[PDB]
Protein backbone atom coordinates (compact mmCIF):
# COMPACT_ATOMS: atom_id res chain seq x y z
CA UNK A 1 0.00 0.00 0.00
CA UNK A 2 3.23 2.23 -0.13
CA UNK A 3 2.44 5.34 -2.50
CA UNK A 4 6.27 5.44 -2.97
CA UNK A 5 8.34 2.20 -3.10
CA UNK A 6 11.38 2.59 0.19
CA UNK A 7 13.72 0.78 -2.24
CA UNK A 8 14.79 -1.67 -5.06
CA UNK A 9 14.05 -4.75 -2.84
CA UNK A 10 10.85 -4.93 -0.34
CA UNK A 11 9.49 -7.63 1.43
CA UNK A 12 13.09 -8.70 2.53
CA UNK A 13 14.02 -11.26 5.83
CA UNK A 14 14.73 -8.02 7.17
CA UNK A 15 11.31 -6.94 7.06
CA UNK A 16 10.35 -10.13 8.80
CA UNK A 17 8.65 -10.43 12.22
CA UNK A 18 8.87 -13.19 14.82
CA UNK A 19 5.63 -13.13 16.89
CA UNK A 20 5.30 -15.96 20.25
CA UNK A 21 3.13 -16.22 22.71
CA UNK A 22 -0.40 -16.53 20.06
CA UNK A 23 -3.75 -17.80 21.22
CA UNK A 24 -4.33 -21.59 20.84
CA UNK A 25 -6.62 -21.02 18.73
CA UNK A 26 -5.72 -18.31 16.47
CA UNK A 27 -6.51 -18.07 12.48
CA UNK A 28 -4.72 -16.89 9.68
CA UNK A 29 -7.02 -13.89 9.24
CA UNK A 30 -6.79 -12.85 13.26
CA UNK A 31 -3.47 -12.84 12.85
CA UNK A 32 -2.56 -11.15 9.29
CA UNK A 33 -5.85 -8.27 10.87
CA UNK A 34 -2.94 -7.71 13.82
CA UNK A 35 -0.94 -6.36 11.22
CA UNK A 36 -3.33 -4.78 8.96
CA UNK A 37 -2.41 -1.28 10.20
CA UNK A 38 1.11 -1.89 8.32
CA UNK A 39 0.03 -2.48 4.80
CA UNK A 40 -0.36 -5.40 2.53
CA UNK A 41 0.93 -8.27 4.49
CA UNK A 42 3.74 -10.68 2.39
CA UNK A 43 4.78 -14.10 3.43
CA UNK A 44 2.98 -15.58 6.39
CA UNK A 45 4.12 -18.65 8.33
CA UNK A 46 2.06 -19.53 11.22
CA UNK A 47 2.15 -22.74 13.83
CA UNK A 48 -0.93 -22.73 15.79
CA UNK A 49 0.30 -25.53 17.85
CA UNK A 50 3.09 -23.96 18.80
CA UNK A 51 1.97 -20.76 19.42
CA UNK A 52 4.25 -18.25 16.90
CA UNK A 53 3.98 -16.99 14.16
CA UNK A 54 6.40 -14.93 11.30
CA UNK A 55 5.31 -12.18 8.92
CA UNK A 56 6.68 -10.15 6.40
CA UNK A 57 5.61 -6.14 5.66
CA UNK A 58 6.67 -4.30 3.03
CA UNK A 59 9.96 -2.40 4.56
CA UNK A 60 12.30 -2.19 7.93
CA UNK A 61 10.19 1.04 8.85
CA UNK A 62 6.87 -1.12 8.91
CA UNK A 63 8.65 -3.63 10.86
CA UNK A 64 10.20 -1.68 13.27
CA UNK A 65 7.04 0.56 13.88
CA UNK A 66 4.75 -2.85 13.83
CA UNK A 67 7.57 -3.93 16.97
CA UNK A 68 7.79 -0.90 18.71
CA UNK A 69 3.84 -1.08 18.91
CA UNK A 70 2.62 -4.79 19.12
CA UNK A 71 4.87 -6.04 21.15
CA UNK A 72 3.82 -6.65 25.29
CA UNK A 73 0.04 -5.75 23.99
CA UNK A 74 -2.70 -8.60 24.95
CA UNK A 75 -4.19 -11.01 22.47
CA UNK A 76 -6.93 -13.28 24.85
CA UNK A 77 -4.86 -12.81 28.17
CA UNK A 78 -1.42 -13.06 26.58
CA UNK A 79 1.59 -10.52 25.83
CA UNK A 80 2.24 -11.19 22.99
CA UNK A 81 5.97 -10.92 22.27
CA UNK A 82 6.88 -9.76 18.93
CA UNK A 83 11.30 -9.83 17.41
CA UNK A 84 12.79 -9.44 14.53
CA UNK A 85 12.96 -12.51 12.92
CA UNK A 86 16.89 -13.90 12.75
CA UNK A 87 18.21 -13.72 9.22
CA UNK A 88 17.66 -17.35 8.35
CA UNK A 89 20.36 -16.93 4.98
CA UNK A 90 23.22 -14.15 6.41
CA UNK A 91 26.63 -14.74 6.03
CA UNK A 92 29.67 -12.63 7.96
CA UNK A 93 32.23 -11.87 5.54
CA UNK A 94 35.93 -11.00 6.82
CA UNK A 95 39.90 -10.11 5.12
CA UNK A 96 37.70 -7.04 3.04
CA UNK A 97 40.22 -4.14 1.72
CA UNK A 98 39.34 -1.26 3.06
CA UNK A 99 38.53 0.09 -0.16
CA UNK A 100 35.65 -2.18 -0.89
CA UNK A 101 31.83 -0.81 -0.47
CA UNK A 102 28.60 -1.86 0.65
CA UNK A 103 27.38 -2.01 -3.28
CA UNK A 104 31.03 -3.88 -4.24
CA UNK A 105 30.30 -6.19 -1.66
CA UNK A 106 26.47 -6.54 -2.82
CA UNK A 107 27.55 -6.39 -6.71
CA UNK A 108 30.01 -9.16 -6.05
CA UNK A 109 27.92 -11.65 -3.55
CA UNK A 110 24.83 -10.97 -6.41
CA UNK A 111 26.46 -13.58 -8.83
CA UNK A 112 25.35 -16.62 -5.64
CA UNK A 113 21.77 -15.67 -5.92
CA UNK A 114 19.15 -12.90 -5.24
CA UNK A 115 20.83 -10.81 -2.54
CA UNK A 116 19.08 -8.35 -0.49
CA UNK A 117 21.58 -6.79 1.06
CA UNK A 118 25.16 -6.20 1.67
CA UNK A 119 27.21 -3.85 4.42
CA UNK A 120 30.91 -3.26 5.62
CA UNK A 121 30.91 -3.13 9.05
CA UNK A 122 32.88 0.41 10.13
CA UNK A 123 34.32 1.87 13.00
CA UNK A 124 33.11 4.86 14.60
CA UNK A 125 35.35 6.84 12.61
CA UNK A 126 33.46 5.55 9.35
CA UNK A 127 36.67 3.36 8.36
CA UNK A 128 36.27 -0.17 7.46
CA UNK A 129 36.71 -3.10 10.23
CA UNK A 130 37.60 -5.48 7.07
CA UNK A 131 34.13 -7.52 7.93
CA UNK A 132 30.77 -7.47 6.96
CA UNK A 133 27.68 -8.86 6.31
CA UNK A 134 25.53 -10.53 2.80
CA UNK A 135 21.63 -11.06 3.43
CA UNK A 136 20.96 -13.79 0.16
CA UNK A 137 17.18 -14.11 -0.60
CA UNK A 138 17.80 -17.48 -0.18
CA UNK A 139 19.28 -20.04 2.00
CA UNK A 140 20.73 -22.13 -1.37
CA UNK A 141 22.46 -18.81 -2.72
CA UNK A 142 23.95 -18.61 0.70
CA UNK A 143 24.87 -22.01 0.84
CA UNK A 144 26.63 -21.49 -2.74
CA UNK A 145 28.22 -18.71 -1.71
CA UNK A 146 29.21 -19.83 1.85
CA UNK A 147 30.84 -23.29 -0.34
CA UNK A 148 32.58 -21.38 -3.17
CA UNK A 149 34.41 -18.58 -1.53
CA UNK A 150 35.06 -21.51 0.92
CA UNK A 151 36.46 -24.06 -1.19
CA UNK A 152 38.24 -21.23 -3.97
CA UNK A 153 39.41 -17.70 -3.89
CA UNK A 154 37.13 -15.17 -4.24
CA UNK A 155 38.60 -11.73 -4.16
CA UNK A 156 37.23 -8.52 -4.68
CA UNK A 157 39.76 -5.53 -4.98
CA UNK A 158 43.38 -5.63 -7.25
CA UNK A 159 45.48 -6.82 -3.76
CA UNK A 160 45.18 -10.67 -3.40
CA UNK A 161 42.80 -10.82 -0.28
CA UNK A 162 41.16 -13.63 -0.05
CA UNK A 163 37.05 -13.30 1.48
CA UNK A 164 36.70 -15.29 4.43
CA UNK A 165 32.81 -16.26 4.70
CA UNK A 166 31.38 -17.50 7.79
CA UNK A 167 27.70 -18.68 9.79
CA UNK A 168 26.58 -15.09 10.64
CA UNK A 169 26.84 -15.55 14.61
CA UNK A 170 23.14 -14.08 16.14
CA UNK A 171 23.25 -13.59 19.73
CA UNK A 172 20.64 -12.24 21.88
CA UNK A 173 21.49 -9.02 23.50
CA UNK A 174 17.65 -7.67 23.50
CA UNK A 175 16.10 -9.92 26.30
CA UNK A 176 19.52 -11.58 27.59
CA UNK A 177 19.06 -13.86 31.12
CA UNK A 178 16.51 -12.47 32.88
CA UNK A 179 16.26 -13.10 37.00
CA UNK A 180 12.90 -14.86 36.06
CA UNK A 181 15.08 -17.80 34.37
CA UNK A 182 18.32 -17.35 36.50
CA UNK A 183 16.40 -18.10 39.68
CA UNK A 184 15.16 -21.47 38.25
CA UNK A 185 18.97 -22.60 39.70
CA UNK A 186 19.11 -23.70 43.31
CA UNK A 187 22.64 -22.42 43.75
CA UNK A 188 21.23 -19.28 42.98
CA UNK A 189 20.25 -18.38 46.74
CA UNK A 190 23.23 -19.52 47.51
CA UNK A 191 25.15 -17.16 45.01
CA UNK A 192 23.18 -14.34 45.44
CA UNK A 193 24.16 -14.19 49.75
CA UNK A 194 27.28 -12.16 49.00
CA UNK A 195 26.44 -8.93 47.26
CA UNK A 196 28.50 -7.33 44.29
CA UNK A 197 31.44 -5.96 46.24
CA UNK A 198 35.46 -5.22 45.82
CA UNK A 199 37.40 -8.23 46.94
CA UNK A 200 39.88 -6.96 49.79
CA UNK A 201 43.53 -7.19 49.92
CA UNK A 202 44.43 -10.53 52.36
CA UNK A 203 41.46 -12.39 51.80
CA UNK A 204 41.21 -15.53 49.47
CA UNK A 205 39.02 -14.09 46.74
CA UNK A 206 41.52 -11.37 46.48
CA UNK A 207 44.19 -13.70 46.30
CA UNK A 208 42.09 -15.78 43.88
CA UNK A 209 40.81 -13.60 41.66
CA UNK A 210 44.58 -11.31 41.43
CA UNK A 211 46.20 -14.63 39.96
CA UNK A 212 43.32 -15.68 37.64
CA UNK A 213 43.55 -11.85 36.25
CA UNK A 214 46.89 -12.41 35.97
CA UNK A 215 46.52 -15.45 33.91
CA UNK A 216 43.88 -13.19 32.17
CA UNK A 217 46.54 -11.07 30.90
CA UNK A 218 49.00 -13.82 29.77
CA UNK A 219 46.95 -15.40 27.82
CA UNK A 220 45.92 -11.92 26.41
CA UNK A 221 49.86 -11.42 25.60
CA UNK A 222 49.79 -14.42 24.16
CA UNK A 223 46.94 -14.60 21.66
CA UNK A 224 48.18 -10.96 20.75
CA UNK A 225 51.92 -12.22 20.04
CA UNK A 226 50.29 -15.32 18.15
CA UNK A 227 48.63 -12.55 15.65
CA UNK A 228 51.76 -11.01 15.51
CA UNK A 229 53.82 -14.29 14.26
CA UNK A 230 50.92 -15.13 11.83
CA UNK A 231 51.03 -11.39 10.43
CA UNK A 232 55.18 -11.91 10.03
CA UNK A 233 54.27 -15.40 8.36
CA UNK A 234 51.55 -13.99 6.06
CA UNK A 235 54.30 -11.26 5.16
CA UNK A 236 56.55 -13.14 4.24
CA UNK A 237 54.75 -15.53 2.44
CA UNK A 238 54.06 -12.73 0.24
CA UNK A 239 57.40 -11.67 -0.39
CA UNK A 240 58.63 -15.95 -1.22
CA UNK A 241 54.92 -15.80 -3.51
CA UNK A 242 56.10 -12.52 -5.55
CA UNK A 243 59.37 -13.76 -5.94
CA UNK A 244 58.01 -17.71 -7.04
CA UNK A 245 55.76 -15.55 -9.71
CA UNK A 246 58.61 -12.98 -10.57
CA UNK A 247 55.48 -10.13 -9.72
CA UNK A 248 57.50 -7.38 -10.61
CA UNK A 249 59.58 -9.22 -13.75
CA UNK A 250 58.91 -10.67 -17.38
CA UNK A 251 60.00 -14.15 -17.76
CA UNK A 252 58.70 -15.95 -20.42
CA UNK A 253 58.33 -19.57 -18.21
CA UNK B 1 11.11 1.33 32.46
CA UNK B 2 12.51 4.94 33.07
CA UNK B 3 11.64 8.03 30.70
CA UNK B 4 14.04 10.19 28.43
CA UNK B 5 16.78 8.05 28.91
CA UNK B 6 20.02 8.68 26.66
CA UNK B 7 18.49 5.08 24.40
CA UNK B 8 15.29 7.59 23.59
CA UNK B 9 17.78 10.11 21.75
CA UNK B 10 17.68 10.21 17.79
CA UNK B 11 19.93 12.22 15.76
CA UNK B 12 18.78 14.17 12.82
CA UNK B 13 20.68 15.35 10.02
CA UNK B 14 20.48 17.37 6.91
CA UNK B 15 18.14 19.76 8.94
CA UNK B 16 17.34 22.73 6.56
CA UNK B 17 20.05 25.37 7.19
CA UNK B 18 17.58 28.15 8.09
CA UNK B 19 16.10 25.48 10.44
CA UNK B 20 14.29 26.78 14.05
CA UNK B 21 13.92 25.44 17.53
CA UNK B 22 10.04 25.27 17.18
CA UNK B 23 10.24 23.89 13.30
CA UNK B 24 12.40 21.04 15.24
CA UNK B 25 9.63 20.12 17.92
CA UNK B 26 7.19 20.31 15.29
CA UNK B 27 8.74 17.56 13.36
CA UNK B 28 8.46 15.37 16.83
CA UNK B 29 4.81 16.30 18.08
CA UNK B 30 3.16 13.33 17.13
CA UNK B 31 5.23 11.52 19.84
CA UNK B 32 3.95 13.67 22.86
CA UNK B 33 6.34 15.65 24.81
CA UNK B 34 9.84 16.34 24.02
CA UNK B 35 12.41 16.25 26.64
CA UNK B 36 15.95 18.35 26.08
CA UNK B 37 16.33 19.67 22.28
CA UNK B 38 19.69 20.43 20.92
CA UNK B 39 20.58 21.92 17.28
CA UNK B 40 24.05 22.21 16.33
CA UNK B 41 23.75 24.84 13.31
CA UNK B 42 27.07 24.62 12.51
CA UNK B 43 26.54 20.99 10.66
CA UNK B 44 23.00 20.56 10.69
CA UNK B 45 21.99 17.98 12.67
CA UNK B 46 19.94 18.31 16.50
CA UNK B 47 18.89 15.49 19.08
CA UNK B 48 15.91 15.18 20.66
CA UNK B 49 14.47 12.75 23.83
CA UNK B 50 11.80 10.96 23.42
CA UNK B 51 9.54 9.41 26.46
CA UNK B 52 10.26 5.62 25.86
CA UNK B 53 12.71 3.27 23.25
CA UNK B 54 9.23 2.59 21.48
CA UNK B 55 8.54 6.05 20.50
CA UNK B 56 11.93 7.07 19.81
CA UNK B 57 12.07 3.43 17.52
CA UNK B 58 8.61 4.77 15.90
CA UNK B 59 9.91 8.43 14.87
CA UNK B 60 13.04 7.73 13.73
CA UNK B 61 10.89 4.47 11.31
CA UNK B 62 8.41 7.41 10.38
CA UNK B 63 10.84 10.33 9.99
CA UNK B 64 13.85 8.97 8.24
CA UNK B 65 14.91 9.53 4.74
CA UNK B 66 11.34 11.97 4.58
CA UNK B 67 11.70 15.29 3.08
CA UNK B 68 12.42 18.72 4.63
CA UNK B 69 12.55 21.60 2.51
CA UNK B 70 14.84 20.11 0.16
CA UNK B 71 17.00 17.23 1.38
CA UNK B 72 15.67 14.02 2.95
CA UNK B 73 16.44 13.49 6.82
CA UNK B 74 18.55 11.10 8.34
CA UNK B 75 16.74 10.33 11.53
CA UNK B 76 19.66 7.61 13.76
CA UNK B 77 19.78 6.37 17.29
CA UNK B 78 22.24 8.84 18.88
CA UNK B 79 25.00 7.12 19.96
CA UNK B 80 29.29 5.05 27.05
CA UNK B 81 29.06 1.09 27.31
CA UNK B 82 31.38 -1.27 28.50
CA UNK B 83 31.81 -5.06 27.23
CA UNK B 84 31.48 -7.45 31.10
CA UNK B 85 33.11 -11.05 30.63
CA UNK B 86 34.02 -14.04 33.05
CA UNK B 87 30.24 -13.69 33.99
CA UNK B 88 28.73 -17.03 36.21
CA UNK B 89 25.88 -18.54 34.61
CA UNK B 90 24.16 -17.02 37.66
CA UNK B 91 24.59 -13.58 36.69
CA UNK B 92 21.59 -11.98 35.00
CA UNK B 93 20.31 -9.05 33.19
CA UNK B 94 19.44 -7.67 36.68
CA UNK B 95 22.22 -8.55 38.90
CA UNK B 96 24.23 -6.63 36.56
CA UNK B 97 22.27 -3.74 36.45
CA UNK B 98 22.27 -3.47 40.51
CA UNK B 99 26.30 -4.11 40.62
CA UNK B 100 26.92 -1.62 37.98
CA UNK B 101 24.56 1.31 39.16
CA UNK B 102 27.51 1.79 42.28
CA UNK B 103 29.58 3.66 38.87
CA UNK B 104 26.39 6.05 37.90
CA UNK B 105 23.27 5.65 35.79
CA UNK B 106 22.94 2.66 34.35
CA UNK B 107 20.97 3.01 30.55
CA UNK B 108 21.29 -1.06 29.48
CA UNK B 109 22.79 -3.93 31.55
CA UNK B 110 22.27 -7.48 29.75
CA UNK B 111 23.94 -10.63 29.77
CA UNK B 112 24.27 -12.15 25.96
CA UNK B 113 22.82 -15.67 25.27
CA UNK B 114 22.82 -18.17 22.73
CA UNK B 115 19.43 -18.95 21.17
CA UNK B 116 18.44 -21.44 23.92
CA UNK B 117 18.97 -18.57 26.74
CA UNK B 118 21.85 -20.14 27.97
CA UNK B 119 24.85 -17.41 28.73
CA UNK B 120 27.60 -16.44 26.92
CA UNK B 121 29.35 -15.37 29.95
CA UNK B 122 29.01 -12.14 28.39
CA UNK B 123 27.13 -8.58 29.27
CA UNK B 124 27.02 -5.08 27.97
CA UNK B 125 26.17 -2.44 30.61
CA UNK B 126 25.35 1.06 28.82
CA UNK B 127 25.84 4.20 31.46
CA UNK B 128 23.97 7.67 30.62
CA UNK B 129 27.71 9.22 30.52
CA UNK B 130 31.01 8.29 29.20
CA UNK B 131 32.52 9.72 32.74
CA UNK B 132 30.52 7.28 34.61
CA UNK B 133 31.55 3.95 31.80
CA UNK B 134 35.51 5.42 32.71
CA UNK B 135 34.90 5.16 36.21
CA UNK B 136 33.41 1.71 36.13
CA UNK B 137 36.12 0.19 33.90
CA UNK B 138 39.24 2.07 35.96
CA UNK B 139 38.03 1.06 38.98
CA UNK B 140 37.13 -2.65 37.69
CA UNK B 141 40.53 -2.64 36.07
CA UNK B 142 42.52 -1.73 39.12
CA UNK B 143 40.51 -3.85 41.58
CA UNK B 144 38.68 -7.08 41.55
CA UNK B 145 35.21 -6.55 41.32
CA UNK B 146 32.96 -9.95 42.42
CA UNK B 147 28.92 -10.15 42.01
CA UNK B 148 28.46 -13.65 43.64
CA UNK B 149 29.89 -15.69 46.10
CA UNK B 150 31.87 -17.74 43.94
CA UNK B 151 35.13 -15.70 43.08
CA UNK B 152 35.01 -14.79 39.21
CA UNK B 153 36.84 -11.60 38.65
CA UNK B 154 34.18 -9.10 36.45
CA UNK B 155 36.54 -7.90 33.09
CA UNK B 156 35.30 -5.06 32.00
CA UNK B 157 36.13 -3.29 28.26
CA UNK B 158 35.13 -0.32 26.47
CA UNK B 159 32.39 -1.93 24.39
CA UNK B 160 33.96 -0.29 20.78
CA UNK B 161 30.74 0.99 19.00
CA UNK B 162 30.56 -0.37 15.31
CA UNK B 163 27.78 0.66 12.41
CA UNK B 164 26.42 -2.67 10.20
CA UNK B 165 23.46 -0.23 9.18
CA UNK B 166 24.73 2.62 6.77
CA UNK B 167 28.20 0.61 6.49
CA UNK B 168 30.52 2.00 4.19
CA UNK B 169 28.71 3.60 0.99
CA UNK B 170 30.42 3.59 -2.53
CA UNK B 171 29.67 7.51 -2.37
CA UNK B 172 32.08 8.43 1.28
CA UNK B 173 34.73 6.12 0.11
CA UNK B 174 37.76 8.66 -0.26
CA UNK B 175 38.31 8.42 -4.15
CA UNK B 176 42.35 8.64 -3.22
CA UNK B 177 45.33 6.59 -5.00
CA UNK B 178 44.66 3.47 -3.47
CA UNK B 179 41.13 3.56 -4.11
CA UNK B 180 42.13 3.97 -7.32
CA UNK B 181 44.80 1.02 -7.32
CA UNK B 182 42.58 -1.27 -5.60
CA UNK B 183 39.64 -0.95 -7.69
CA UNK B 184 41.01 -0.90 -10.96
CA UNK B 185 40.63 -4.81 -10.71
CA UNK B 186 37.10 -6.33 -10.28
CA UNK B 187 35.41 -8.98 -8.32
CA UNK B 188 36.38 -12.46 -9.77
CA UNK B 189 37.23 -16.18 -8.36
CA UNK B 190 41.29 -16.75 -8.82
CA UNK B 191 42.22 -18.76 -11.43
CA UNK B 192 44.69 -22.12 -10.25
CA UNK B 193 48.52 -21.32 -11.18
CA UNK B 194 48.03 -17.88 -10.77
CA UNK B 195 50.01 -15.77 -8.46
CA UNK B 196 46.87 -14.44 -6.56
CA UNK B 197 45.32 -18.00 -5.89
CA UNK B 198 48.46 -19.31 -4.97
CA UNK B 199 49.37 -17.11 -2.51
CA UNK B 200 45.56 -16.47 -1.32
CA UNK B 201 45.45 -20.63 -0.81
CA UNK B 202 49.07 -20.22 1.66
CA UNK B 203 47.15 -17.25 3.15
CA UNK B 204 43.96 -19.16 4.30
CA UNK B 205 46.35 -21.95 5.39
CA UNK B 206 48.11 -19.74 7.33
CA UNK B 207 45.00 -18.11 8.60
CA UNK B 208 43.40 -21.62 9.46
CA UNK B 209 46.50 -22.04 10.91
CA UNK B 210 46.58 -19.08 13.52
CA UNK B 211 42.84 -20.13 14.30
CA UNK B 212 43.58 -22.91 15.58
CA UNK B 213 46.81 -21.70 17.11
CA UNK B 214 44.77 -18.75 19.20
CA UNK B 215 42.45 -21.75 20.01
CA UNK B 216 45.59 -23.73 21.44
CA UNK B 217 46.62 -20.96 23.51
CA UNK B 218 42.61 -20.48 25.07
CA UNK B 219 42.25 -24.27 25.75
CA UNK B 220 46.23 -24.12 27.90
CA UNK B 221 45.02 -21.05 29.95
CA UNK B 222 41.67 -22.47 30.27
CA UNK B 223 43.67 -25.55 31.91
CA UNK B 224 45.84 -23.05 33.76
CA UNK B 225 42.85 -21.13 35.46
CA UNK B 226 40.98 -24.37 36.09
CA UNK B 227 43.69 -26.03 38.24
CA UNK B 228 44.43 -22.23 39.76
CA UNK B 229 41.03 -23.13 42.36
CA UNK B 230 42.80 -25.87 43.49
CA UNK B 231 46.23 -24.83 44.10
CA UNK B 232 44.88 -21.56 45.87
CA UNK B 233 42.94 -23.54 48.24
CA UNK B 234 45.99 -25.48 48.90
CA UNK B 235 48.64 -23.16 48.94
CA UNK B 236 45.97 -19.62 50.97
CA UNK B 237 47.40 -18.66 54.19
CA UNK B 238 46.53 -15.41 56.06
CA UNK B 239 48.96 -12.37 56.32
CA UNK B 240 49.19 -13.56 60.37
CA UNK B 241 50.05 -17.07 59.83
CA UNK B 242 53.81 -17.17 59.91
CA UNK B 243 55.41 -14.28 61.53
CA UNK B 244 58.13 -13.97 63.53
ZN1 LIG C 1 49.72 -8.13 51.78
ZN1 LIG D 1 47.45 -24.92 -7.72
Amino acid sequence: SLLRRPGEKTYTQRCRLFVGNLPADITEDEFKRLFAKYGEPGEVFINKGKGFGFIKLESRALAEIAKAELDDTPMRGRQLRVRFATHAAALSVRNLSPYVSNELLEEAFSQFGPIERAVVIVDDRGRSTGKGIVEFASKPAARKAFERCSEGVFLLTTTPRPVIVEPLEQLDDEDGLPEKLAQKNPMYQKERETPPRFAQHGTFEYEYSQRWKSLDEMEKQQREQVEKNMKDAKDKLESEMEDAYHEHQANIL
